[PDB]
């Protein structure tokens, strides 16, 4: 097997600046070449390292032939750092953002957020990581050696035509169910191997698929110790035998590498509608872990962090959000699960009856105050991972039930699938009308066909 590629861990240079170049290039999958996009390279991107309480300047150079944006998924930052329309970077253009990090240590990520083409630009290969560190986590003695016992694992699927090129098409069908592919990639490679020393191995898991849910496990069913979610550490490690991960979500897990016994990270079959699984739906391997005689120094503490109690729900504003899809998309989405009109579909999917409008923010949210957002997909049976910018929130109810323990800490994504979710959000930064925050489904094709709203703080 090829070895697991390891994204560069970028820090500031001498002038407190980090340089990101958006460019097209060539990658090779299974023998055949493919035109890919990357940040500082042909595919994916580096891991930008940030320190809490400190500022960096990021210089972005769009060397593509079309417009793009750079959204910092999971960063609590003013709306300006994404920008709105000012956040567009034309081909050959450049754009500078200063990032002030004041949130707990976490794994976030960044990717394009272009109006209507987010799904395509991610499909082409643009995604990078953000590694946030603070005082608290560095005292914990977790495995921390980048690319050795602390490794990023970006899992994506891609659909390749027979010429080996990426086959993306935002047609009427992919707008209903999302863009799916038959090739599973880990950090760009097909089923790579990572050599890991004995002791604890730390995996930063990102589901970077356009539309596919993942369910991570090990081949020999050894447990995964969840230590962090989207927003950072849990109060204590949460042991699981399998780990569902929605599109755009991150979890950090420790896995025990206790012998010379090599094992696989796998993703398990996922129920499509609430539906059964025949044995010829099989687990697919993601990455092979190969132990080595070196013993690593990382540890797993009994206590990881301190999460504040949920504030009382009395006195908090309630904002309702109703996700809906065009019934034709939903219906034709089920016909495919087993297998008319003029109908523009670029604004088919809606929130509160409105397809997204770049100039029309749906409301303003309070700054520095917890609000109670209730997001419902009741009229619909498809999975919608709902993402909100500018915050790390607490899930009160996920799809009708209180969250699982490993999903009860800091999150920026919540499952909405035929039911109602309730989150507890606080926004610490301004986002005026020209630089408005977004809230949207992170099945990218749904977001490109209207399922998004802007809001100001
Ligand atoms: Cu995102
Ligand atoms: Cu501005
Ligand atoms: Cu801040
Ligand atoms: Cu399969
Ligand atoms: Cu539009
Ligand atoms: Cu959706
Ligand atoms: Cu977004």
């Amino acid at each position: 097997r090829p070895t697991l590629p390891i994204p560069d861990l970028l820090t500031t240079d001498a002038r407190n600046r980090i340089q990101l170049t958006i460019g097209a290039g060539q990658s090779t999958f299974g023998g055949k070449t493919a035109t890919t996009w990357g940040y500082n390279g042909n595919l994916l991107g580096p891991a930008v390292k940030l320190q809490r309480g400190k500022a960096v300047t990021v210089d972005i150079y769009n060397q593509l032939t079309e417009e793009t944006t750079l959204h910092w998924h999971g960063l609590e930052v003013p709306g300006e750092v994404d920008g709105g329309p000012q956040g567009i970077i034309p081909p050959g253009g450049k754009r500078s953002v200063t990032l002030n990090v004041d949130q707990p240590a976490a794994t976030c990520w960044f990717h394009p957020h272009q109006h209507g083409k987010t799904g395509r630009q991610v499909a082409m290969g643009l995604a990078g990581l953000v590694v946030i560190e603070d005082d608290e986590i560095l005292k914990l003695m977790l495995p921390k050696q980048w690319g050795i016992d602390d490794v990023p694992v970006i899992v994506q699927d891609k659909k390749f035509s027979a010429d080996g090129q990426i086959d993306y098409q935002l047609d009427v069908m992919t707008a209903a169910v999302g863009w799916f592919g038959d090739t599973l990639l880990t950090n760009g490679a097909i089923y790579p191997q990572h050599a890991a020393p004995r002791g604890w191995l730390r995996l930063r898991l990102l589901n970077g698929c356009n539309a596919r849910s993942l369910n991570f496990a090990t081949s020999d069913n050894r447990p995964l110790y969840v230590i962090a979610s989207d927003g950072g550490l849990l109060p204590e490690p949460v042991k699981v035998s399998e780990l569902p991960v929605l599109m755009g979500e991150r979890f950090e897990v420790l896995v025990e590498v206790n012998d010379n016994k090599p094992f696989d990270l796998v993703t398990l079959p996922v129920s499509q509608m609430k539906m059964a699984i025949a044995p010829f739906d099989k687990p697919h391997p993601v990455m092979r872990i190969q132990p080595i005689a070196i013993s690593a120094s990382g540890a797993l503490p009994d206590t990881l962090s301190s999460l504040p109690a949920l504030p009382s729900l009395e006195g908090l504003t309630v904002r309702k959000l109703q996700l809906s899809m065009d019934p034709m998309l939903d219906m034709m989405g089920m016909q495919m699960l087993m297998e008319g009109g003029k109908f523009d579909f670029h604004h088919a999917n809606k929130i509160n009856g409105q397809a997204f409008d770049m100039n029309k923010p749906m409301f303003a949210a309070a700054k520095g105050q917890y609000e109670r957002w209730v997001i419902s997909g009741v009229g619909d049976m498809m999975l919608h991972p709902f993402h909100i910018h500018g915050t790390q929130f607490r899930i009160l109810s996920e799809n009708g039930k209180p969250p699982a323990a490993h999903r009860a800490g800091w999150k920026d994504t919540v499952k909405v699938e035929g039911n109602v979710s309730e989150v507890l959000v606080k926004f610490n930064h301004d986002a005026p009308k020209e630089h408005a925050y977004m809230a949207h489904c992170h099945l990218l094709e749904h977001e490109d066909t209207g399922m998004m709203l802007g809001f100001t703080v």
